[PDB]
């Protein structure tokens, strides 16, 4: 209950999870029924959030109770104290935002949490700075396809002055056009930001994978709109390496997974812009972008091209389509030398980032409904594997649309 | 809080689950953490739950209030009065039985719940009249391949009394024989009770799958051995439609699904020898209990015959293997006019039954990790419908072994 008993059921192996009694903030559960499910869920109470960063901080480079660990408390109180606020060091900056990411409960590829590039705009002053700054990221991570884990973050915000928000939900997207039957032509998941970018001024194509342009949000000033040059977004064709007739559906995606309308929270500072980005999970594009039915929706189209009974559910139809997507994806990234991992590595990785976060604080957040991938569930580790889901700072949290 | 916002994340549809609200018991999740994913979370308190049970049943029958309703409240009163428990009327029983499976989280095949035999056996003396009722069971239920959902109920747990218990965990089990090399011949699973099996007089045999005796434990007297007649037991073969091969591996498994070491908990009574029965999701078969890797494991030598390349996880052998055994499963079960159900056909009837369900009752207690299925998850359409966990009464409980 406290230190709740955590089981592997393939292997039998027990630890407790004592990482979950410092949970920081409260979860959606009660004992009366669980949420697990649900997609979504000053000075003193500032200075608490901030000392306990600073005491992770300096637990993190083994100097807890030093001199430069009592100093840095003391002038952190000073600040809030004279301002109600207070800055980061560089350093905290680069341990906060990678923090940030080994507590996200949601995400697979944490065994790579040490190593994010972290830049520093927090001196950025309009949008075309913005602009220029995202950019570099997208240069930086990409890497002509050997792709980086990079994190850009913005000023922080403050009393007085409106935020900085990138209002695209990710650095790179499809455009999704709505017809006038309901029906929609390219992504259905970016239509509203599609809509928005069009009211903004942008000439829209027509096209099921047109990238979006940005619109970029500085303090207290409507977005402005910035097209990304397209030499700069990495793109792969989708082909498969023995169903020839593949590549002639025309479909593709980009190289590039880059979240941009979360919150990053550093000791009760909070960065409303700061996109961060790794490499793609195969099942990702696959299964999610391309076979869900409320995105590209092409698994029936798939399947007749392969010949396969659609009239019943009993033949899997579904179930081979949807692998041979998988199959393309991975193929095509590999041809073009964009990184890219599959579900059972990622999540073989993922087994050995629990082995060492027990070790190193004794216990993890874990989403599993997240953890475990979209097909071949029970094939992978981390579906055996009971987790415990809690709320641990630095974060990277939801925030309400900028609209 | 009270009343949870639920949505479908495919189709945009929003509910409020204001059946949660009258959860009865406590799960394991708090607001600091959740324990969703975890496998295992006075005459006056007997009558608390008895009352609220005789209500629900009255209710039922659109019987409320009435003057039979307010007989039957006073009668169980009486009861407790003098015998410090009470006695269930036949067709109380029966809604019991039928409430308890319509509130098992966990179970996807709750579209059923309305048809169940329930098989009264509460004047079971001894464990052969136990064997002579499970016997009927089976049979009863597995009505030559067309499978009919059924329960037996023996006789209540009382004071100063033991119980009936069932040791076996199904009716149907696979020894599983600890070979010397440290490794298991048979169903890993069942090692422990394959050598209890061995300890109270079973002579063993050598195969992958040979049927386990029943251990059967009548009130004080010690469990005793009883061997299925070979005839009851209807087991098939598994052959692949178009692999010409795969019937040489030599893999079958047996028609009935009937789990026999839960506890069944109706009105505040408890019966430790419930078992209940209906038939398989071919998931079930061909991707847990053949693929799991505590399990048979049988992925590798599959994709050893398929000829896959299993030296690279991004090649997604375990994914191909998988659709073809599970391919194999239904094509066997159809073939041998065995009931089965794929585990699309299934996430859809339980999607109806969701629907139901918030009709008649305005919510379903449902377990995410356990309803989605454990490959394909995604293409199914309960991966994309957001759920709430709450344990209501009557209801199938775990509880711990006999020995
Ligand atoms: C390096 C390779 C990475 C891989 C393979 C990876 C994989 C994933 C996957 C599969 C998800 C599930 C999202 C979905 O369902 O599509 C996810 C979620 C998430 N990832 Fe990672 N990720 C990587 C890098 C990163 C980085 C660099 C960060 C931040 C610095 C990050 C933060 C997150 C967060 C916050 C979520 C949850 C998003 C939400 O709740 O909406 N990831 N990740
Ligand atoms: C009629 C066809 C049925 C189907 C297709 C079905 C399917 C399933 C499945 C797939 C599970 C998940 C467990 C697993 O991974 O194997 C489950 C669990 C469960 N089922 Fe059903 N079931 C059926 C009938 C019944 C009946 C008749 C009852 C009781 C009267 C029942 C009660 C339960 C319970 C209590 C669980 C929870 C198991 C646990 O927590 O260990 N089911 N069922
Ligand atoms: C940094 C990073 C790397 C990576 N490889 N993937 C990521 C995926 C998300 C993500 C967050 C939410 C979300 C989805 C994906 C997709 N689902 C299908 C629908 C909408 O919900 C966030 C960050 C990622
Ligand atoms: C009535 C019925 C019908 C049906 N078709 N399946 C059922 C499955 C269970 C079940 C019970 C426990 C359990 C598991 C499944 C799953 N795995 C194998 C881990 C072990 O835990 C119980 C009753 C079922
Ligand atoms: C209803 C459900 O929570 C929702 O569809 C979740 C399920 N698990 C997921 N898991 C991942 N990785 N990504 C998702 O978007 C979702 N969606
Ligand atoms: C840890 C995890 O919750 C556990 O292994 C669950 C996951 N989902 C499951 N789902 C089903 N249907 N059956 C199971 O045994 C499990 N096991
Ligand atoms: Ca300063
Ligand atoms: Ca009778
Ligand atoms: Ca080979
Ligand atoms: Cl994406
Ligand atoms: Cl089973
Ligand atoms: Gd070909
Ligand atoms: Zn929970």
């Amino acid at each position: 209950p406290k230190f709740p008993r955590v089981k592997n059921w393939e292997v039998g192996s027990i630890t407790y999870d004592t990482l979950s009694a410092q949970a920081q903030q409260d979860g959606p559960c009660t004992p009366r029924r669980c949420l697990g499910s649900l997609v979504f869920p000053a000075p003193e109470q500032l200075l608490s959030q901030a000392r306990d960063f600073i005491n992770q901080y300096y637990s993190s480079i083994k100097r807890s109770g030093s001199q430069a660990h009592e100093q840095r408390l003391q002038e952190v109180e000073a600040e809030v104290a004279a301002t109600g606020t207070y800055q980061l060091r560089e350093s905290e900056l680069v341990f906060g935002a990678k923090q940030a990411w080994r507590n996200a409960p949601r995400c697979v590829g944490r065994i790579q949490w040490g190593k994010l590039q972290v830049f520093d705009a927090r001196d950025c002053r309009s949008a075309q700075e913005m602009f220029t700054y995202i950019c570099n990221h997208i240069k930086y991570a990409t890497n002509r396809g050997n792709l980086r884990s990079a994190i850009t973050v913005f000023p922080q915000r403050c009393p007085g002055r409106g935020d900085f928000r990138i209002w695209n939900s990710q650095l790179v997207r499809y455009a999704g056009y709505r017809q006038q039957d309901g029906s929609v032509r390219g992504d259905p998941a970016n239509v509203e930001i599609t809509e928005l970018c069009i009211q903004h001024g942008w000439t829209p194509g027509n096209g099921r994978f047109d990238v979006l342009p940005l619109l970029l949000q500085a303090p207290d000033e409507p977005p402005e709109l910035f097209l990304l040059p397209p030499e700069l977004v990495l793109e792969v064709p989708l082909e498969h390496p023995t169903l020839e007739w593949f590549a002639a559906l025309g479909l593709r995606w980009y190289a590039l997974p880059a979240v941009s309308n979360m919150l990053l929270e550093i000791g009760g500072l909070e960065f409303p812009a700061a996109p961060f980005s790794g490499w793609y999970m195969s099942t990702e594009i696959g299964t999610r972008n391309l076979c869900d039915n409320h995105r590209y929706n092409i698994l029936e189209d798939v399947a007749v091209c392969m010949d396969l009974d659609t009239r019943t559910t009993s033949s899997l139809w579904k179930d081979k389509a949807a692998v041979e997507i998988n199959v393309a994806v991975l193929h095509s990234y590999q041809l073009a030398k964009v990184t890219i991992v599959d579900h059972h590595a990622a999540t073989a990785s993922f087994m050995k980032h629990l082995e060492n976060e027990q070790k190193a604080r004794g216990g993890c957040p874990a989403d599993w409904a997240w953890i475990v991938p979209p097909i071949s569930g029970s094939l992978t580790p981390v579906f055996h594997q009971e987790m415990v889901n809690y709320f641990l700072s630095p974060a990277f949290r939801y925030q309400p649309d900028p609209w």
